[PDB]
């Protein structure tokens, strides 16, 4: 309140350098502009996406940066023109956002936002190319137009999902990533019937948010597949029924899975990011009515190959971009499951440390195992 | 009826040796044993499938054969167990099957049935491996289960789809093939809705059905693509409503399409057997709600290849085997549409010769342009 329209002086984690430990920097974040809104952040998360960056390796290198795209916070003012938005809202800023205005936004199937979906190298705000975050008078880059890394950060009003005030913004900061994308890559994308089959490839985040939709579908199979035979006896809380180690059969995985399912699962989703679980997850599925959803995003630029008899078979492959969720119509909505019970969110939360203990969740991320770290703000 | 049970002697055309003419020849019929039906053909016609195994370059050669898979014609006779054909039904063979147990035949979606989907190098009956043609002894060779370039012809049951009996079997005799290929891979697969527009690729008799089905489906625009400029008034017959040429652009088709449409077509159906038509059918399609659907066979393994974020933005990728009809269940009904005056398919017959002439057939396919070749039976 006293702060609206007033330069903030607060903290935040700053990366200088690629692959090197954050430091918390006093800065100043400049009040929201037009069509932004600015945010007090009490609970942030880390996931591979800011570290990826945060390394940079075969990235552009944007440094210095603030990171973190996954948080739980509260409006403390709204720039020019916001009204759907106002001082005291409990708020999730999202890495991809919904102007209302494109054909996607007036879509039923597609969330991909002409104006705001997702970019991973705009280091300034859409408005006007500029960074709201400095210290001692010069520019930080901005990240995913979230940079959650801070006691206050300033959004475009279209990435900024308004929940449920009685959320609790520790439980929910998890649901603007992988539980969502995994989640609704399942019941939006894959959608199986109750009683089919479901295999997942990747047990991290992203899997186990899909297990959780296969679930939900009612899937009387789900078949969770991971290298780490660690993320087991855990994928089995959120849904999957049986677990596979490719490493433990000597036959390709997708021939494991069809010989498994007499000729394949009804439905597959990739959570991997690799390329050629790509390929095993289309290949899974059964013929002619088998389903494949791409989610995982690839490191490089090999491309996804098969026989063109694979679908003339009546395969089909789908991909999706964040479940296909709208962030600000169907993400609230998300947070109304959790609400009444229909969806589980606290067993994501592996960890937690203060804000100025935020390297250590670099630490078990990068360790391995940890789902999610709740980053704690004021210490 | 005095020929039940009997051995018939009539004539077929036997390909003796590949790339070389059919050969008239007095053969003789088995009579129909366990689950099969003897049919006499009034009209025959010729496509490429039957131009490609009688070629046999890089395939299998198995002669002496009896070609032909699409024809009208009446049931002369049944066989043990045969309860739903009777003597004097009017008939399509077809070049799959419909055992209606296996759990395929009880799918909505697909029609890849396992005892009775097609089978390119099954010479001989599924009953018992024997064939049911012998010329002076020494039997010959089966096409598909078909062999309709005979006056008589035995075909398992399943095979065999029972129809109007006052549809004339001229022009039906190519709803067993390419046209209601194209058909269901625009309206069971593709699936467009009023309004929308529809890329096809390849406008032969695949491409000229999907183009009917596209326009039964209420498609705005229906863009028609192919290197042979010569099918495009052709084509205005059958939907297309705009026709391109990638010959006559420098950009690739792909980005020509897009360019046409504001980011790319709702829908496409790649129509042509070419591996690199059915990745520029793929990336042609819009993001976020795109669907492109594979219907050409290709001629080698060279693999379908996209980048995965192709998929993560929201295309979806299909493809069908005979449009996902199921061939005695639903190709009846694709009968009655055109008794209905609901499909055309006059307008496919570009060509008409005798049986003894049936060698020019082939010739007026050789040389393009011909559609459909309609082979009458008796001289
Ligand atoms: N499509 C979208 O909108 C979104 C995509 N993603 C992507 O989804 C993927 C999954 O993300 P998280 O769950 O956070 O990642 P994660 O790294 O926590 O989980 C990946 C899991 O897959 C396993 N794995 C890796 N390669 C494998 C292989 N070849 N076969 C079997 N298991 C394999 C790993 O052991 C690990 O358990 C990532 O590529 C991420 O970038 C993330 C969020 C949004
Ligand atoms: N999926 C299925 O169940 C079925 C598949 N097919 C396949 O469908 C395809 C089409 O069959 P038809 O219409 O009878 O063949 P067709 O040879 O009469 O027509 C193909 C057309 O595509 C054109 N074309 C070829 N390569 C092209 C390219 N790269 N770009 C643009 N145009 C190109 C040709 O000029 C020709 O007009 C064939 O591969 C056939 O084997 C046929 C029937 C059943
Ligand atoms: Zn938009
Ligand atoms: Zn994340
Ligand atoms: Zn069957
Ligand atoms: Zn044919």
């Amino acid at each position: 309140m006293s702060t609206t329209g007033q330069i903030i002086r607060c903290k935040a984690a700053v990366a200088w350098e690629a692959g090197k430990p954050l430091v918390i920097e006093e800065v100043e974040v400049a009040p929201p502009q037009k069509h932004e809104v600015r945010i007090k952040i009490l609970f942030t998360s880390l996931c591979h996406t800011d570290v990826y960056f945060w390394e940079a390796k075969g990235q552009t290198p944007l440094f210095p940066r603030i990171f973190g795209h996954e948080a739980g916070g509260i409006v403390e003012s709204v720039g020019e023109g916001v009204t759907d938005l106002q001082p005291g809202d409990h708020v999730l800023p999202i890495f991809t956002g919904e102007c209302g205005e494109c054909r996607h936004c007036h879509s039923e199937e597609s969330n991909m936002c002409d104006l705001l979906r997702i970019n991973t190298e705009r280091g300034g705000m859409i408005h006007d190319g500029e960074s709201r975050f400095s210290i001692n008078g010069k520019p930080i880059y901005h990240f995913l137009g979230t940079s959650t890394f801070s006691e206050y950060t300033v959004v475009h009003s279209g990435q900024v999902a308004k929940i449920n005030p009685d959320a609790p913004l520790d439980k929910v900061c998890i649901v603007s990533c992988g539980l969502s994308t995994g989640l609704g890559a399942t019941l939006n994308v894959a959608k199986p019937k109750k009683g089919q089959s479901v295999a997942i490839f990747g047990l991290g985040a992203v899997g186990l948010g899909a297990a959780e939709g296969a679930r939900i579908a009612g899937a009387s199979r789900i078949i969770g597949v991971d290298f780490n035979s660690k993320r087991f006896d855990q994928a089995k809380e959120f849904g999957v029924t049986e677990c596979v180690n490719p490493k433990d059969h000597d036959k390709p995985i997708q021939q494991v899975i069809a010989e498994m399912t007499d000729g394949g699962v009804d439905r597959s989703v990739e959570c991997t990011g690799s390329v050629q679980a790509m390929i095993q997850a289309f290949e899974c599925v059964h013929d002619g009515w088998g389903v494949a959803v791409l989610v995982g995003v690839p490191s490089k630029d090999d491309a996804f190959k098969t026989h063109p008899m694979n679908f003339l078979n009546e395969r089909t492959l789908k991909g999706t971009f964040f479940g296909n969720y709208k962030p600000k119509t169907d993400i609230p909505g998300v947070v109304e499951k959790y609400m009444n019970k229909e969806l589980e969110l606290e067993k994501f939360i592996t960890h937690t440390v203060p804000f100025s203990e935020i390297n250590k969740a670099f630490d078990y991320m990068l360790k391995g195992e940890s789902i999610r770290c709740i980053i704690t703000m004021g210490a």
